[PDB]
């Protein structure tokens, strides 16, 4: 298949708002598709030549495409720079700088998708010695070949900034109209293995019954089991049935370990490869995890000097590996409490009772200095959960989890099998959609941010709130040269943001307003953390919000007697 067939799904793609359009767009292409190309047209259909999980890069800037360009056509570097302040896109410009190479070499060898992605894929892979030239010569190679629509697409796929407006939503729906499959597969295949690739192949060539079997894959991360909030260890232990499993609800980042012999992934909540963020936890799960096959989940926490825990901001600090590893390592030493097991030696426990993986995760884990097993409790007393609730508070940590035991994994699942249960309302994770420029003094600054909650079906974040306190100074200066390169749109002190960054903030009350679209707003929310392990689509939706203001209208509705 030509690699024109899919820019020109690209194009059409940017001609539509409509999401059943861009639906049936993608669908009829993903039809079309050569069956050994399913395994990645779902992400180049997004634009991206990897799944978020990969830990592969093109690492290739803004410049270095420049180069390529021009020496694959034969214009200089210096003009497509021109062009682009003409043009105002340099996917525009290099598009152009490529129909004039028609001039010196008229005829393209017409790219394959197949090319082009082989070619991204050995970009990614190339970091050697001179990474950097023999990039520059691979996608050079590459434009050489490629018609004036084709140069635009491609070097936007290699810069990250394709504006399709195809989310996971819509890719599933794609998938599920392109194969005659029922969407509610399509998704619990992704839920299993984060993989659109892989889904819509089976989906393609096994249909509904091939997508029923689909099994955790090990080294695809598995979407994690999300939990509601109780109003108190008394309500969780009703929900369950009058016994729970509980346990320390660790305040830390999540992570997803794989492993296969001695091989070690660890995926964040966001399920970013942070593997390399964490060689000692690696190094350590190397040694506490028994069996040569593995997945596992736990809390990553940070650890004082005195032994408590640390904010978990600073177990954030560590993914980012802004400073040296070596030094991280010292001034945050961390502690990995695994509280599930998914995966063992190539059987799926998924389908598994919960208190089977339980039992199980205390029998394959080896516990060290750094890998721990969360610390739980069987009960059917109240009193006994409470007073472990207790020692969790007092410990530093944010309060139990009460998990039913019978329950089996749900992938991506916000259900009551797993329930938290804390002394406060657990604070939003939500998507900064927009910000207004600060007044006075602070002109210069963001000073308020409007927050969106994701929904899935969509792909839109629909506004909740707007947030301008808890921001120290700093902070401003800090989200403010963050969001910057995010506007894409600005009209007075308002600016309308790429939906990317994901913030944390705390709520004095979740308003039902007739309001906005989503139906909630929430009133005089407070800045608490960038909280960057989540990518915008794992966001709090407006489904957990009905459900924190259901819990807060409980409370409220009991006030007094
Ligand atoms: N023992 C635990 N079991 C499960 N989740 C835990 C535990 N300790 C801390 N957590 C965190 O609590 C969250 C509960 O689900 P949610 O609040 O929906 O993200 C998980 O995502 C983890 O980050
Ligand atoms: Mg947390």
């Amino acid at each position: 298949m030509r690699y024109l067939e899919l820019a020109q799904l690209y194009q059409k793609l940017e001609k539509t708002t409509m999401k059943l359009i861009k639906t049936r767009l993608v669908a009829d292409f993903l039809k079309k598709v050569p069956d050994d190309h399913l395994e990645f047209i779902p992400y180049l259909i997004l634009g991206e030549v990897f799944p978020e999980w990969d830990e592969r890069e093109l690492g290739v800037g803004e410049k270095l495409l420049i180069k390529a360009v021009a020496m694959a056509t034969g214009i200089d570097a210096k003009e497509i720079e021109e062009s682009v302040k003409d043009t105002g896109d340099l996917g525009e410009s290099i598009a152009l700088a490529v129909k004039k190479k028609k001039q010196k070499s008229f005829f393209s060898q017409p790219l394959t998708i197949k090319r082009v992605y082989q070619t991204l894929v050995k970009v990614a892979e190339t970091t050697g010695e001179g990474s950097q030239d023999k990039k520059v010569k691979y996608l050079a190679d590459l434009f050489m070949d490629a018609e004036p629509l084709e140069a635009k697409y491609l070097a936007r796929t290699i810069l990250g900034t394709m504006r399709t407006g195809v989310a996971e939503g819509l890719l599933r729906d794609a998938i599920a109209m392109a194969f005659h499959v029922k969407v509610e597969l399509v998704e619990r295949a992704y839920m299993l293995t984060s993989d659109f690739g892989y889904v819509a192949k089976i989906a393609k060539l096994e249909g509904n019954e091939g997508l029923a079997k689909v099994q955790v894959q090990l080294g695809k991360p598995i979407k994690p089991m999300l939990a509601q909030q109780a109003a108190s260890i008394r309500d969780a232990l009703l929900e369950m049935g009058g016994e729970a499993e509980f346990e320390i609800k660790y305040d830390g980042a999540r992570v997803q370990v794989h492993k296969d012999g001695s091989k070690i992934i660890v995926y964040s909540r966001r399920l970013e490869n942070v593997t390399r963020a964490i060689p000692e936890i690696v190094e350590a799960l190397k040694e506490a995890i028994i069996p040569e096959k593995a997945i596992v989940e736990g809390e990553l926490v940070a650890i004082g000097e005195n032994g408590r825990p640390l904010p978990f901001q600073y177990v954030l600090r560590r993914f980012r590996r802004k400073h040296n590893i070596e030094e991280m390592m010292e001034k945050i030493p961390l502690e990995l409490n695994l509280f599930d097991v998914l995966y063992v030696d190539g059987q799926s426990l998924i389908d598994t009772k919960f208190i089977d993986r339980r039992r199980t995760l205390e029998e394959i884990i080896k516990q060290n200095e750094k890998i721990k097993v969360a610390e739980n409790l069987i009960t059917k007393k109240v009193e006994e959960a409470e007073a472990f609730y207790k020692r969790a508070l007092e410990m530093g940590h944010e309060g139990l989890m009460a998990k039913r035991l019978d329950a089996v994994y749900e992938p991506g699942n916000r259900g009551k099998k797993w329930l938290k249960i804390k002394p406060t309302m657990e604070n939003l994770d939500l998507v900064i959609i927009g910000a207004e420029w600060g007044e006075g003094r602070r002109a210069h600054l963001f000073g308020s941010f409007i927050l969106g909650a994701y929904d899935p079906e969509t792909g839109e974040f629909l506004e909740v709130g707007k947030v301008g306190s808890g921001f120290t100074d700093d902070d401003l200066v800090e989200f403010t040269k963050m969001l910057k390169p995010l506007i894409i749109k600005e009209e007075g002190k308002r600016v309308w943001l790429q939906p990317k960054v994901v913030i944390e903030v705390t709520y004095q009350e979740i308003q039902k307003s007739p309001k906005y679209r989503s139906g909630f707003a929430l009133r005089f929310p407070r800045f608490v953390a960038l909280r960057d392990d989540k990518g915008p689509e794992d966001a709090d939706t407006i489904e957990r919000i009905a459900q924190l203001y259901e819990l807060q209208e409980k409370m409220k509705g009991k006030v007094e007697s």
